[PDB]
């Protein structure tokens, strides 16, 4: 229901894998009263990528939650393709950049507020049997100082009816340093691996996105920065097999790190639920206040 001729390009907001998001104004009355929106498109409209995109659009459309970015509509020109996803525009950018920019005014209670919101959004995904597969502060957006939203769903898959995991191995880079061990070894993605990645998100938050402290930097320094191409993955697997883990971030209390390390359990079935993670984060945040 969005006509392409009324979307006015303003700037690029972000560039994902096979996708990009643009800040546009939807101004059908041509009087500069229309609203600014976010428009997602494919960088190269492959038939396979187009079918993935259609599934992503339906997934997002099916989601309604304070902590999930709002679907608004779709757009297409010159027939059916050039397909574009229209979403609400969130003015503070990604939580990665936002935390980096205000580290001296965002204290731990605020971090835990964001954490809780992320947990509740992920739990909502779970009730729909959706596996996000790409949890990272770079894929959390900031609506305002009090609200974050899960921001991108390009890698989200729906669980089979009969199984609690989805086996997929895609070409491209994969965010290996947020991957559960069973995702690196068997391409198995589950709620439990989303929980692992959430552990990494919590690490990210408490590092305040410091340069040398990113999961890639830390993990490369634990395996050796020389490590060569695909060998990287292999060593990562071995490192995680021997319970090598990201270190406790500077200033991070013991209980928060413990939440992280319980998320980083090699035994998929021993990782906590998102509801319990929310419960615990909320108890800590209420104790701090
Ligand atoms: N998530 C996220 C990260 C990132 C890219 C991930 C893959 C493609 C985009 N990205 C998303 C925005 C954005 N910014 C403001 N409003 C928005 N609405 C909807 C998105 C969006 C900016 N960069």
């Amino acid at each position: 229901q969005f006509e392409e001729r009324h979307l006015k390009f303003l700037q690029q907001l972000g560039k994902g894998n096979f996708g990009s998001v643009e800040m546009c104004r939807y101004d059908p009355l041509q009087d500069n009263t229309g609203e600014v929106v976010a428009v997602k498109k494919l960088q190269h409209s492959t038939e396979e990528h187009l079918r993935d995109f259609e599934r992503e659009i339906e997934i997002l459309k099916s989601l309604q939650h304070d902590n999930i970015v709002k679907y608004k509509g779709v757009c297409y020109s010159a027939g059916r393709r050039n397909l574009k996803l229209i979403m609400e525009y969130l003015p503070y950018g990604s939580l990665r950049d936002y935390l980096q920019k205000h580290k001296e005014r965002i204290d731990h209670i605020k971090l835990l507020q964001y954490t809780s919101q992320i947990c509740k959004g992920m739990e909502y995904l779970g009730t729909k049997r959706y596996i996000h597969r790409d949890l990272a502060t770079r894929n959390i957006l900031v609506e305002n100082e009090n609200r974050v939203k899960i921001g991108d769903f390009g890698l989200t898959k729906v669980l089979p009816q009969d199984k609690e995991y989805y086996k997929v191995k895609e070409p491209g880079e994969s965010p290996i340093f947020w991957y559960a061990p069973e995702s690196l070894t068997e391409s198995k993605f589950s709620v439990a691996s989303d929980v692992w990645s959430f552990g990494v998100v919590l690490y990210e938050l408490f590092t305040y996105i410091e340069k040398s402290k990113s999961p890639p930097a830390e993990f490369m320094r634990m395996i050796g920065n020389d490590k060569q191409g695909q060998m990287i993955v292999f060593h990562l697997i071995e490192l995680l097999k021997n319970n090598g883990r990201l270190p406790r971030p500077d200033g991070c209390p013991d209980e928060i790190y413990m939440i992280m390390t319980e998320c980083w359990n090699n035994n998929v079935n021993q990782r906590p639920s998102f509801r319990d993670l929310a419960l615990r984060v909320d108890q800590i945040r209420d104790n701090m206040a």
